[PDB]
């Protein structure tokens, strides 16, 4: 045999992988969250579920054909959970999406059903995994991840508002001139239409804008910063519009939270947690706010000073998203 | 202004000096610019098309991601004005071929196309390097140098640098061992007439076809030939599963696309004119080996091939010629 | 020649695009040096020094990595011939201090030696931007900006930008957060008198300050008044325990490079010309905050500082114009 | 506390790290490994060791300094070998090294003293690392290291001739105008005096070079590509001549190594591993040949096809290793 001939065998070695990612769902989503993650060399192994098997296979090569280029040695495919096997990290991207001007809050129903077989077929490979849920309406179908999951819940996150604030962050550097890096804001609460910009905390090297302009973020602004925070609402609406669908940004983001996960980093995110304890509230609601990420998930949240009209916006975005879990079952 | 309460500004307006701009945003075209932004390769990403909300919005896309890259302007236009300045273009658009088409059926099409685009590049981007990807490329690499005028170092075909990878991925499957250690060219088109050079495949410098004599003929009891039929039909297989492929040409375009702008000189096998080598006399573009840096090819690898692959080569060769005496311009 | 047996040259090419020189290749220059490197800064690196052996063996042990490395070119002379064409030089050279010794100390000795070297880098690159690390850093800013005879925007001091990035660390393992979430400014002079910024030091928009009033005072339970006067001891710790620093400056230079090179227009607290703010009428330079791309300090942002903040910034002030009011060159 | 007002503790935080990496040895190498391991984000966490206390706590901290601008979240130090605890890789560069015109053969006694201290607690701490071996001479204190700490033979790996190569390569590049990259060529045998140009495999693009011109690397070269050789074994006495000392070409080609064994890449580099049964060697001689480096160390040794002079060079190499590992007592 060739190979004999070449190479001397010393070690027979299932390799098993010390750094496994699996991606559930190879939309566009899917693809830009595996793309993003083979980029920045987060996984020694990349594991793709779905349930059509031909794009899987498709997908799965053509990823594979660019292994030259890549650090990440072993990409694997199957509709079976058993190649999710040994996971440090899932992240489901499945589901249904919004139609050009629907909510997202239209989707959930849907995807709790496709959640109720997904989710106990994940637990089972890789019982210690940390979920990222990306699938919308996210902060609901994080809840529901993890009461199908039954995992601690620093176990079960929601990708969430780190996209917003992104959004938020790039929108506010191209009014000032300066790289989202240097611009600071965050958008907590819902991710989507009521979510809420924290414009107290809105800053650049640390200078407050609000200190700057009173009137920051209100009607009465004369610049209408609020019309920032409007543009993050409707971004994803604008994209879908025009292109039909988002992929590239939210890709972005997933592998910004992966590679907290994954590098034990501990920096701090807006994503989905369960809130039941602050601002006044009791149920349990899962909502953005500022989250220390690392390689057990969320182990602390920041306790945000929010104004009385912030507090107010969020008590109401927390109020719109038990509206809608109260009814669930599963 | 809030802006001018928090910022003082103290200068005056400045070219980019590391733009790098995507004709073409389908598949192919975005995932060139994803890869493209992940490998920090360029201080300016400018895209191209002719469908506008489509063009707006995978820049809006791309836009949103910022705050996750190292690229501070990304812009769009039908115009090419938003080009100007680049360092490099890769040209992207294009008619792609159905399942069971020749990349050679294209030609027509995406030569009418080529009319368009190529003069309009070059009008504003003095200092570009034209990368063409679309197909079939080798040709259109001829037809991109003929409509710009640009000397040969300046127009590169992606050409076979995906062939070689999946060859490599292939090689790298069967010996348990990472592409990057496994060493081998397939060159000629990047198509049906391609040219895997067996006397050249190795690990750590030991020749495979040592080892075997019957490497890659119909003798050998391995059947190693088939690794370059999988080569050979892998965009087909491809897109019979998935409709389209992306992520590993956007990748092998990323690739070159950093020796371009690093100044690397890492050797490719790229689509370059080869009249002077083998015996071909005519003005052929196809795949060998180039040396690739901030002026494009600067140098091609002179590769010593057995009687049978060079009678190979020229049979890629002579296929080509025969589409390029179909142009009319 | 075997060369021209493997290889057909195409044509006969020009200069880098992308070209970062080091001026000092002791401790700090190699760590600005490596970091650089292995961050695919620069297409060409060029080393300067007046020791001949250490410069030609720092040279050739970067050059062995190539293999290992994205930048095809590394360089060095005492000739500044050798540093023509580079789009930013960064100048380490000169005394460094002993254990216990202030940088303003170094001032004379500094100065000296860059009036010998400033003129010869402004002669091969008349286009560069400077950043100046050699210390005292401040006065070393003005003493570059006055000799080179360079508009104020490409003569930048590296400042604050380790002192801040040590704040960071510190509050960082107070909190349990990566520093990189963690945000606070130390401005003013690099050295004894920085001021710490505690109006503006936060995590997640959330000012440490609000929580606790007396953050930074001597009423602080908390005392995080030493965790500004552990970044003023930093260097001296450093030294004591093992004889100078490199890392940590080599990686904040790096930091600025890279904002540099690839436009990106990040804030840092770097050293300029703060003329025009805090009661300040002379040519002072010290950190504040600089918007910072590929023409270097473009924009300055506008602290909010409170009348002690500001105070104390206004005697790191004078501190400073004190000594700088009388150098001879 | 001021911490407790901005954050909500939600998790025990029983921190275990699972990409740590321990340098052994704070010199000018230990140092460059350092940097240049923590500018690949290979690590999570990251131990040094050495027995010069404030040496250690300098460099340990001005590393500290520069987190804003790593990925690396915790840098640790200690005399004690408990600070290495639950190493994936552990990285040794402690010991004596040649002055101008010593051997590194001259070491070996004081450095297999100081290995009799140090392997035992690394292994003590870090059962499932792998031992990378940097200290000189390499070949035979990789063997050392193995005889000692009682782990499998794929497991204790030498750095041996990869930066050897790595300079073969540049000089080869530099000649021919093409990144190092693109210039492929092997030294194998010992680090020092006895490596081996392997000329027949020397090509670009598969390009034999010494088909091309057959005097490649012999005396009747007109070219006199041997002085490439001759450069790359007096690599070290020159720069050592001229600065002092060596430091970052071993740290990059150290780096490399360890990306190859915490990303499981399987590329093939020339390390020292056991070359018994290979060329006719009877004894248990440690050389560099081209091996297969994953998360398993060594799992695979390539059979180069050699000349009868370059086997007999390799063989040479091999006798002199021997003539020294025979007399060693530990
Ligand atoms: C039993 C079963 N098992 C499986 C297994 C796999 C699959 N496979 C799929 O379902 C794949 C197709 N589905 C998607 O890709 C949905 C993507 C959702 C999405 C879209 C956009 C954004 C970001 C965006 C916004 O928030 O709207 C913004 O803000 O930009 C976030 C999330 C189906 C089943 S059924
Ligand atoms: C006047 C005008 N100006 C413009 C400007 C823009 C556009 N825009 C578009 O045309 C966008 C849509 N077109 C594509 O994306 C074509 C991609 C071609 C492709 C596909 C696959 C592979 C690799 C593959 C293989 O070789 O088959 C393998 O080997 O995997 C290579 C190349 C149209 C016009 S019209
Ligand atoms: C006519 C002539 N031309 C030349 C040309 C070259 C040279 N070459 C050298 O002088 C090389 C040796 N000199 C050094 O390396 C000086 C390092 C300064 C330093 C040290 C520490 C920190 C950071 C530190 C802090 O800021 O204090 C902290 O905060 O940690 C910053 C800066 C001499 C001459 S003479
Ligand atoms: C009981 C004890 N425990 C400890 C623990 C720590 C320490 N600490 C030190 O010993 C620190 C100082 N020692 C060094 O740093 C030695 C570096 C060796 C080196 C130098 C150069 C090259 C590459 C080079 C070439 O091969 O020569 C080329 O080819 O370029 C390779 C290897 C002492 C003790 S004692």
């Amino acid at each position: 045999a060739l190979k004999d001939q070449l190479i001397v065998n010393l070690l027979k070695e299932e390799q098993v992988p010390q750094n496994k990612i699996t991606v559930v769902g190879v939309g566009a989503v899917g693809m830009a969250c595996a793309i993003s993650i083979l980029m920045k060399d987060l996984a020694d192994e990349l594991a793709l579920v779905d349930v059509i098997e031909d794009k899987l296979k498709g997908e799965m090569m053509d990823l594979q054909h660019g292994s030259l280029f890549l650090k990440t040695p072993k990409i694997v495919s199957s509709k079976d959970y058993s190649v999710t096997a040994n996971s440090k990290l899932v992240i489901i991207t499945a589901g249904a999406r919004q139609q050009e001007g629907e909510s997202r809050l239209n989707l959930v129903q849907r995807n709790v059903n496709i959640f109720k077989f997904i989710i106990p077929n994940v637990v089972k490979y890789s019982p210690q995994c940390k979920l990222l849920i990306v699938s919308n309406p996210v902060d609901i179908l994080t809840y529901v991840a993890w009461k199908i999951s039954g995992f601690p819940k620093n176990r079960v996150i929601g990708s969430g508002c780190n996209l917003d604030s992104a959004r938020f962050r790039y929108l506010m550097g191209e009014r000032l001139g300066v790289h989202p890096l240097s611009c600071h804001g965050w958008v907590l609460g819902e991710h989507g239409d009521s979510s809420v910009p924290v414009w107290s905390g809105v800053n650049v090297a640390g200078v407050s804008l609000k200190s700057l302009n009173p009137q920051l973020g209100t009607d009465a602004d004369k610049e209408q910063w609020k019309d920032v925070h409007k543009q993050v609402v409707d971004s994803a609406y604008e994209v879908i519009k025009l292109k039909g669908y988002t992929s590239w940004a939210i890709g972005l983001s997933v592998a910004d939270l992966a590679e907290s996960i994954m590098k034990n980093l501990r920096r701090v995110h807006p994503i989905s947690t369960m809130i039941k304890g602050l601002y006044g509230i009791k149920e349990d609601v899962f909502l953005s706010v500022p989250c220390i990420l690392g390689q057990n998930g969320i182990s602390d949240v920041v306790k945000v000073t929010l104004t009385p009209d912030e507090e107010a916006r969020l008590k109401k975005s927390a109020d719109t998203l038990w509206g809608i879990q109260k009814e669930l079952q599963f």
